[PDB]
């Protein structure tokens, strides 16, 4: 029997602070959780890919998720959420991008991540449970963006580094 | 100036136990070092790739490498080694794998990982320095097998889950 699998650790990222995710390839990039009522996967999907079955380890647990992204050239993140610690999963939202950076962010009560299609991605807001413990689990190298330079952190999200 | 990259959390893996990585996409998959003369890098490469030069974020730090996989059907795992903190990679040895499935373990003075194409994937052993502390780095869920079922490891590693 197979145990598991393991997971690397979360991060208690610190409130008001972008971790900027740098991905290179398909797979989970990011997991957030606020360890009460929503825990969020964060999958990346190649250009070009038509309707097929993947299987990925979302929260440690091994789940088929049909996946697409019709287009040549950008990138796709989907959300992936669950709302109960064994509940099922999904989609919530997307990102197509050309430049496969994700934000995520953890400010005023609320999960923060970006939403929509470069050049033009917006946030969007998740409200959480004692939002500053929120725990973010990167599958991915990431940089640190203080909310202050926000601005900056849409640039790089939407035109990249 | 942006803060990072920063990387997934090292894992404290027991001696006498391999990691078996199930990465699904190309990119980094681990990375393990004693931080005394040996630093590797594991890299994953997609079926069909004709030469390119490709970004990884290597121990931290952004790094091209020209890679190629020849093969339509095998993945191919890179081990990308630099034996001093400021040097240069090379590649050391290769795994061509039909199942995407990789393995490290600190054994007995030694880093060791599987080598070669599937189904035939064999093992290669490194000689490092305080071998009981080499960090290791995953970059995606896996699974942990004791040595004493090395031959459960060898079947995963060459016939899949």
């Amino acid at each position: 029997v197979l145990d598991g699998p393991y997971q690397p650790a979360s991060f208690d990222l610190p409130v008001g602070n972008w971790m900027l995710l740098a991905p290179t390839g398909p797979g989970v990039v990011v997991e957030g959780t606020d360890n009460s009522g929503r825990w969020l996967s964060v999958i990346l999907i190649e250009p070009g890919v038509t309707s097929e079955t993947r299987t990925y380890t979302m929260f440690g647990s091994s789940k088929q998720v049909l996946v697409s992204n019709a287009s040549d050239t950008k990138w796709k993140f989907v959300e992936m959420m669950k709302t109960a610690i064994d509940g099922d999963y999904a989609e919530w939202g997307t990102l197509l991008s050309d430049t496969k950076l994700y934000g995520m962010m953890k400010y005023r009560k609320r999960l923060f991540i970006y939403e929509g299609e470069t050049p033009n991605a917006t946030t969007k807001r998740y409200i959480v449970t004692n939002y500053a413990s929120v725990e973010v689990r990167p599958y991915s190298d990431f940089y640190i963006i203080s909310r202050s330079q926000e601005s900056a952190c849409t640039e790089y999200i939407n035109n990249g580094l």
